[PDB]
């Protein structure tokens, strides 16, 4: 559980993502693929690493990370109360495209050090502590649901 205060903290900063939803998901992808390609495996192959500016080119890599960082707003909104909107997400995360919660942890990953990088201002310690623990949450309750469909990834 966050307190209140955790919870304003988290969706604080992340108004600043909602002022450029497509930048801040470009960033936070690039930085998923670079840090770890392995995940680009579970997108058609290219699973080469192009370059940064190839990546920041791509209409579907923006598109990627506008639909990543919407459904995780709504998310985020939730403050833990998110049941209906982590239901249609585990299905899709577990069955079709088989995202281990080792994946998830990686793209949280990507998301605090975009955020850190962006907004130093609004991501001193206690607010990156919130947001690690919002992330925790998620993927604490989407792996108890991938276990509910069978996936133990
Ligand atoms: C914060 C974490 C994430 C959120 C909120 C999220 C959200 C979404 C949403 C809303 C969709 C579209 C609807 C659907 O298929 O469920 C989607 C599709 C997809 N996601 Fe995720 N995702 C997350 C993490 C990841 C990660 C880490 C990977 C891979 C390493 C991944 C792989 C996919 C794939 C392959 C698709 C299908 C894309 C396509 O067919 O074009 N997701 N995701
Ligand atoms: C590969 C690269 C190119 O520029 O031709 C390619 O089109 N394959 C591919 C990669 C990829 C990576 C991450 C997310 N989504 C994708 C793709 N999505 C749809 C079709 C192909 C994709
Ligand atoms: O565009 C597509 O049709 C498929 C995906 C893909 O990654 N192609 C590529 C394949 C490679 C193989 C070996 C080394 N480098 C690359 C490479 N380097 C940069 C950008 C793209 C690629």
């Amino acid at each position: 559980v966050l307190s209140e205060g955790e919870w304003q903290l988290v969706l604080h900063v992340w108004a600043k993502v909602e002022a450029d939803v497509a930048g801040h998901g470009q960033d936070i992808l690039i930085r998923l693929f670079k840090s770890h390609p392995e995940t680009l495996e579970k997108f058609d192959r290219c699973k080469h690493l192009k370059t940064e500016a190839e990546m920041k080119a791509s209409e579907d890599l923006k598109k990627h990370g506008v639909t990543v960082l919407t459904a995780l707003g709504a998310i985020l909104k939730k403050k833990g109360h998110h049941e209906a909107e982590l239901k249609p997400l585990a299905q899709s995360h577990a069955t079709k495209h088989k995202i281990p919660i080792k994946y998830l942890e990686f793209i949280s990953e990507a998301i605090i050090h975009v955020l850190h990088s962006r907004h130093p201002g609004d991501f001193g310690a206690d607010a990156q502590g919130a947001m690690n623990k919002a992330l925790e949450l998620f993927r604490k309750d989407i792996a108890a649901k991938y276990k509910e469909l069978g996936y133990q990834g």
